[PDB]
């Protein structure tokens, strides 16, 4: 029993974190086989913040301009190339700790673990979710760029996020491991603002199902709703639209608990209307939206 | 910016996790040097659990009755002995991945990272606090016994918890790595209940400081208070008493933010008596008490471990 915000064990990713230095800038790199991946803005100077021409800045660099340090060991850079907003540094040594891995670009609402690192060394691991506005609500200090987000399927590491910058509202933006930013953001210091964020409705419903599995039913009701009436109500609370795709995803959790998906939708509508009235659900006085249906089944069933 | 419930990087402990099987029971063991540590109730059948005599149950077992698997490699048990509620299995091979480590016993209100394991394979990591009633609000399924809790202090892993059982209320109980239970619990299938819990006051204050660092300031007010006055309110609301040592520990946060500790206690006094009034603090409608002052300093400064 119990339900916690659970991250993946970080050891497989820890063995891949290195430090990348270019000029006076130092951030984190991801060392997989004989390639080190890091944000391309490591090559920017103080005058290259607003409108850097990365092709022009990169063509001026030599392999020895990049200092890559793995633990107490300097790796020799033997080549470099740009792919979108990430830099790929070819090194003369394959990482002997390289796990089974792949790169996956995730969709809003998906969750992943973040290994926050500074100077190539991990600081902590926590759980995140891609917000509907393509930001993440992380915990990052200066020097955390190049930290990665990931999931682990059995023993294969799925890298899905690399940290690039913090927006003025204190939220964070980054790329997949192919260098493509999540959302409309760019690696420039020009004024950028995240769109108004919304609640991940399918995740809230999955987390209500988790509460029932763990033995709590106080929030259910005798009502149901149509899918459209639910959405008409939920939008007024800044909730994401619930699609038929989302209803299908919740099928297994519905079958396990015996509560139809649209019945849970009616329970959610009432919670938004009433609040919790001094009660809690799985230890929280707010509705939690950073547990996916996949997260719930993995944590509640193994 | 940002503040998250953050666990220590679990890599050093992942390399110590093994599978231990005794008869039909399989759980997790901790492999350090040439000894595997696991709960002593691994030797018990279902009827043994009702009223076990662990010394007598252990005599019948031979070294080959303990099947230890490190990954896909079997470990040869060459000796077995008991220390309190943990079993110690001497193996023929020292763990080459043994980190610099100590066995430590933590205090209520202290936090630690849990590496949840099944069949010797780590599956999750999350942060817990040792509650004042000596339970932890964990997330454990069947097969998770032997999962361990730990902190990291400059390359040295401090092992502080090993999971043993779940209480009827869904919270969890375990021992230190020397077999001593946290709380008034025993490893036997019998009527056991967690005592009435209280809120860790020093941790709530630390988390309010984390909120101020991150720009959440609406709960600040003009008032201050005294230790005696605040503890009267804390007792009324089932909050642990605030000691002078707690005030000293919060000292660094009191200067990084510019908010005195007693100044913050007056904010907490008002929040307890009036509530949050529809507002939130660091994205929470409840007062979070599982961040220690050292946790808040560590996350808001960037301290790393190898
Ligand atoms: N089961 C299952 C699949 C699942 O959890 N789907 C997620 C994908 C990301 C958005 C939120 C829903
Ligand atoms: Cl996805
Ligand atoms: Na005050």
């Amino acid at each position: 029993s119990g339900f916690r915000k659970m991250a993946f064990p970080s050891g497989k990713v820890e063995g891949c974190m290195v430090q990348v230095t270019c000029g006076t800038t130092t951030l984190n790199g991801l060392w997989l086989d004989d390639v080190v991946y890091c944000p391309r803005h490591v090559i920017c100077t103080s005058e290259d913040m607003l409108n850097p021409n990365y092709e022009d800045l990169l063509i001026r660099k030599s392999n020895h301009n990049f200092l890559v340090q793995a633990g107490n060991v300097q790796l020799r850079v033997i080549g470099h190339s740009m792919q979108n907003c990430v830099l790929k540094l070819k090194v003369d040594t394959a990482n002997p700790k390289t796990p089974k891995y792949k790169f996956v670009r995730i969709q809003p609402g998906q969750t992943f673990s973040v290994l926050a690192c500074y100077n190539g060394s991990p600081s902590g691991v926590y759980q995140c979710a891609m917000r509907p506005n393509f930001t993440i609500k992380g915990s990052f200090l200066n020097g955390s760029c190049g930290s990665v987000g990931f999931n682990i399927d059995y023993d294969c590491v799925s890298f899905c996020y690399m940290h690039h910058m913090e927006l003025p509202t204190g939220v964070h933006a980054g790329t997949d491991l192919e260098g493509n930013f999540y959302g409309p953001f760019v690696d420039r210091q020009t004024a950028q603002a995240a769109g108004t964020d919304t609640t991940i409705t399918v995740n809230v419903l999955a987390w209500l199902y988790a509460a029932v599995i763990n033995g709590d039913r106080w929030f259910l009701n005798r009502f149901t709703t149509t899918l459209n009436d639910f959405n008409l109500v939920a939008m007024k609370y800044n909730y994401e639209p619930l699609t038929q795709d989302h209803v299908d995803i919740l099928g297994p959790l519905s079958a396990q608990t015996g509560i139809a998906v649209l019945d849970m939708c009616a329970s959610l509508k009432e919670l938004l209307q009433n609040g919790m009235n001094g009660r809690t659900i799985l230890g929280s006085a707010l509705l939690e939206d950073e547990f996916t249906p996949f997260d719930v089944v993995r944590q509640c069933s193994g």
